[PDB]
């Protein structure tokens, strides 16, 4: 457990809808550096289920193209923590959200020597929210991040932030 900030009292139904990946950071440069980097993902929409799982729509650059992806993050016993099903079991943690403006989340690999970690600042609108970005930078201050990206409003309105 690298990340030690989770949202108390998270109501997952209230994160439904449209989001923008305004800023991203990761523990290793290689996780975000190229357009095709493994955790360079651009959130489109969050769809919580009635049983409280979380369907994620996002874009990712794969094979010289911007591809649509649909991911399912299954709930755990902790409201703020979800598990993505993949070869390596990947936890999604919601750090902080106000539902109406911003949501901060991190994804971490369960076990790895110096396990990898990416975090995003999501916002509801294609605007630079300095307040959400300050909350994101404060949340990351002790995490061992080595790359950070952020996107301008023009980019946020383009597929894969071109
Ligand atoms: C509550 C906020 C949840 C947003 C979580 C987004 C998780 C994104 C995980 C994507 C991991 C890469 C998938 C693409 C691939 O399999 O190549
Ligand atoms: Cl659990």
């Amino acid at each position: 457990l690298i990340v030690t900030q989770t949202m108390k009292g998270l109501d997952i139904q209230k994160v439904a809808g449209t989001w923008y990946s305004l800023a991203m950071a990761a523990s290793d440069i290689s996780l975000l550096d190229a357009q095709s980097a493994p955790l360079r993902v651009y959130v489109e929409e969050l769809k919580p289920t009635p049983e409280g799982d979380l369907e994620i729509l996002l874009q990712k650059w794969e094979n010289g193209e911007c591809a649509q992806k649909k991911i399912i993050a299954e709930k755990t016993k902790i409201p703020a923590v979800f598990k993505i099903d993949a070869l390596n079991e990947n936890k999604v943690l919601v750090l902080d959200t106000d539902y109406k403006k911003y949501l901060l989340f991190c994804m971490e690999n369960s076990a790895e020597p110096e396990q990898s970690l990416a975090c995003q600042c999501l916002v509801r609108t294609p605007e630079v929210d300095d307040e959400a970005l300050e909350k994101f930078d404060k949340a990351l201050k002790a995490l061992p991040m080595h790359i950070r990206l952020s996107f301008n409003p023009t980019q946020l309105e383009e597929q894969c932030h071109i």
